């Protein structure tokens, strides 16, 4: 699940692909300036310890200018080395960051092109808390993936450039390469599971905040505690175990990569020390046997920064199975334009069960139908069958398109934003005038707004700093009943359009249904407005329906 | 405002006390621990270049057996010097761990106290999305305030433990510090307006996730992602100038702090070089003022690890306001027995407006009150007042308790669990049989659950993997009626019972009621449960009220 092999790399790949998609795009300018700005850091480093090792020398005997006027070229270098420095360091942050909005922007065009955002969850049981693997997930994956690079990479350019000075067969990094590796697999294996309870700790926090009426009510502040703190304290047990491996880990980290290198290197450097036959006054040692120790000491970083990598298996393991997002593709629908047909479609929930296994029945444009039943019978099921929601695992159906089509949901949605998004919901601002027919908000909707809704002038045509669902009330399901009237589809279905009022306005909305060409397909429980309606399609929750008028 | 001075450093420490309550606390060995197991570190280091200094000096001949020897001794440290920075490492993080533990106990027992988690957001504006400061704000900040140690602690007794060794007036810290810092002061409120942006994205996902059903109904795919990409681009616009700020902070802060150091290093160094008067061989500079010149670095980089203290006044200035959840703090009450009493009390809003001002009703035990009118005045705001969700705004009112009395909210909550605890809610599991009356799962609560529900078999007694607050439809409502029944309250005041079935079950419910003695105070819009009342309390838009038979 986090082991680095073959798949790792390929699913690695797959997923860089999308991100650089093409040569010499806006960020992959990155990948050059970082290699540029990064190498030139690498000839910097030397030329320090250069004029590191030629200043205290010019300060041994009674000289001045060969270190004050020596030094002059130091203070000279500093502007372009730091510089070099912090312009890797920003190359570096700016290419993380190009990376995660390359990958964002992916991710959500492929999360939000259907209904998908709502088959993963309440259809679909394979991720859980998808909220955070697309939003905490990709920030962490984009840091990670560049600290492999500027680490694994810069004490890479580093052996080569010091073997350009320089029988060394110190290749030792076979050895701990597979050893100190396969050893730290349980690292890559529980961040995916870090990440999962943080995730769902995080989760828990804001279904509190959601429904923090509803708890306010019943009083379950004692319960909510307890149910958040089994969910806390099952994170920071494990963050024990963690944190407690990573200390094991560290002691063989840190004599097999960071002390235990520099032994081999004395080791090695001194081999010729027992040709140079007599090099009178043997101190090459220190330019040419310091720099073997600096490269072995490198070598080791190498593999000690290795870490990294198995610390990101975890996170593209975690986000490769978010790109299992391509359910989009895992009966038939006919596209008719004013009959909405049912030819033998068993209707059923996503998972195996049927609950009306007939549903042979057809509606035209000239009847509104009501429909009732108990509670928990294929009602509310119906449209999501209907709708695009559920799958059909039937036969035929036909329905006018879907722009020619409303849905009132059983329950209540006020989007986030204005108080005229709320009366457009789904074209937008943009689109309710420029795009599409220009209505004057100023005026048209106000008429649009009829329904005995007073506030406009609480809060203005523009309110969005004291606006929320958690404020209409009750009013908010018949705010749904002024969309209609804006939308005008040719036929609008009504999930639960009742608790709004009894007598005061109920009637009002549906006279004005079918003073227009709107006609009815409605779900309630109420006998006062069967009055205006046509058919009866009444079902239990016997497994049968009864279709009369 | 993320300034570091007097009130950044007075706000620090009184968050610093709840994560350090006693003496040789279960945490507070951890500043002991890293603060000996550090000190014993910089040995390492010391004893590290001393040896280091020591073999090659004994390779400059050809003594293999004195270098061999010499050199065992690293091999035989190597365990203990690693064994030693691997301790500070577990050391250091398990003290983050325990600082996050600790703030996270202490914010969630002063948080779900008491209606807070309701009055914090849709009472009171003050702090946005408290659902990420304190599950992710917590995190980093416990992750700083430790990071703050081992950088700028870390390299404090390097200087003094090499002080141990020495005319050193190079403290020009004050002209370093009180410059390059006073020059980074932006960073601090653009992390805090980072951590919101970041917040606001997270909530709109977690938004979108919720609702998805009801979004997916109303075809709005094309408008979430707008409103989605709008947020999401106006948080990496803003990261866009945090690391365009960052690089040119870097080019200041590595020609003050890392390069400039050195150079005054060596100046000072090079005094007395021009009173050893002759000091033959003059190599003893190797050890009397190479170490000067590394206390110099370690000087600077003490400045240069100060950029994070003004990254963590930013999370300290973002947590203290959320402690500002003391407005647990911030008309009469008065605890009777079996009297709902109303005296003059002016229900209203929790803004400055009024809705009914009158409100001089009571009821008693044996008078079942159902309340009606338009959809929009104080009907469902009434219990928000009598409950104590909102503020009483004066008058006077008498409740039985807050124990033998109930609440079912306008809109339907299933906590998340098993379903047993969907029966009891607020009790819990444990409270169901140890701390109270033991009931019979298997056979008491069938009776309970009389209300039609045939969910026995759909998924046993205990199920959650496939249960939600999304699967059940219009019985969730109904469930919370399967719930009064065993609370078993003196008096039940539930909110919009309809949306059940209008004759099935509708009159099971209520006629059970009353077989119990639970006095039912009822708000509804329907004509089919007024039999089983009594008093009229009718509502309306116009600030006035009956309050007949
Ligand atoms: N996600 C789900 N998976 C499986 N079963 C579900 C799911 N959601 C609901 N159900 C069950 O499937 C059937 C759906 O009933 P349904 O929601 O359709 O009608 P209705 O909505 O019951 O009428 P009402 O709105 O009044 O409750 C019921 O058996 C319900 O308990
Ligand atoms: N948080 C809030 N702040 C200010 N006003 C609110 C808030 N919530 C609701 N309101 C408004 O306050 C009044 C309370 O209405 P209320 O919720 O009481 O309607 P209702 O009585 O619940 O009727 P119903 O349940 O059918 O709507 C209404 O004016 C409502 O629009």
């Amino acid at each position: 699940r986090a082991v680095v092999d073959k798949v790792f790399f390929s699913r690695l790949i797959q997923i860089l692909k999308i991100m650089v998609p093409r040569t010499f795009c806006k960020e992959t300018g990155y990948l050059v300036l970082i290699a540029v700005m990064l190498v030139s850091r690498t000839y910097c480093d030397v030329w320090m310890i250069q004029n590191g090792t030629l200043i205290e020398s010019g300060i041994i005997g009674r000289s001045r200018k060969d270190f004050k006027r020596y030094l002059l070229n130091f203070i000279a270098a500093m502007p372009l080395i730091s510089l070099v420095n912090n312009f890797l360091k920003y190359g570096l942050n700016e290419l993380k960051l190009c990376f995660r909005v390359r990958l964002t922007k992916y991710l959500y065009e492929e999360y939000l092109q259907a209904f998908t955002y709502y088959k993963m969850g309440n259809l679909d049981n394979r991720i859980a808390n998808p909220d955070q693997l697309l939003t905490q997930d990709v920030e962490k994956f984009c840091n990670s993936v560049v600290d492999l690079y500027s680490n694994l990479s810069k004490p890479f350019l580093d052996i080569v450039l010091y073997i350009f000075k320089l029988a060394s067969m110190m290749a030792y990094l076979v050895v701990s390469g597979l050893f100190l590796t396969r050893l730290r697999r349980p690292i890559g294996k529980m961040t995916i599971t870090e990440q999962k309870y943080e995730g769902e700790y995080r989760y828990v926090n804001s279904r509190l905040i959601t429904n923090s009426e509803e708890i306010a009510f019943y009083n379950g502040n004692k319960r909510e505690k307890q149910t958040v703190h089994s969910v806390f304290r099952k994170l920071v047990e494990h963050l024990h175990n963690f944190i407690l491996f990573r200390f094991s880990m560290g002691f063989i980290d840190s004599i097999i990569a960071k002390y235990l290198a520099t032994v081999v290197g004395y080791l090695v450097v001194s081999r010729p020390f027992l040709k140079s036959t007599h090099s009178e006054l043997l101190e090459d040692y220190y330019q040419s046997g310091r720099m073997l120790l600096r490269m072995s000491q490198a070598l080791g970083r190498i593999v000690l920064a290795g870490r990294e990598m198995t610390r990101l298996a975890g996170f593209t393991a975690r986000i490769t199975e978010l790109m299992q997002v391509l359910k989009d593709l895992n009966g038939e629908i006919i596209i008719a334009d004013n009959i909405i047909k049912f030819d033998h479609v068993p209707l059923a929930t996503p998972n195996g069960d049927v609950l009306i296994r007939d549903l042979n029945f057809e509606v035209r444009s000239g009847a509104n139908v009501l429909i009732c039943g108990p509670n928990g019978c294929g009602k509310s099921s119906l449209f999501r069958v209907l709708g695009e929601l559920w799958p059909l695992f039937g036969g035929r159906l036909t329905k006018p398109e879907r722009g020619k089509l409303f849905y009132v949901p059983q329950r209540p949605y006020m989007t986030l934003g204005t108080l005229r998004d709320q009366v457009i919901y789904p074209d937008g601002r943009e689109d309710q005038k420029r795009k599409g027919i220009s209505d004057l908000v100023l005026k048209e909707y106000l008429d649009n707004v009829q329904l005995g809704h007073i506030l406009e002038r609480e809060g203005g045509w523009d309110s969005v700093q004291d606006w929320m669902d958690v404020l209409s009330g009750g009013e908010k399901q018949r705010m749904a009943m002024a969309r209609l009237f804006y939308h005008k589809p040719q036929f609008a279905i009504l999930d639960q359009c009742t608790s709004a009022v009894s007598v005061d306005v109920e009637g009002y909305i549906y006279s004005h249904c079918r003073k227009v060409g709107i006609t009815l397909f409605t779900v309630s429980h109420r006998k006062s407005l069967w009055k205006h309606h046509e058919y009866y399609l009444h079902m239990d929750g016997r497994g049968n329906y009864e279709f009369k008028q």
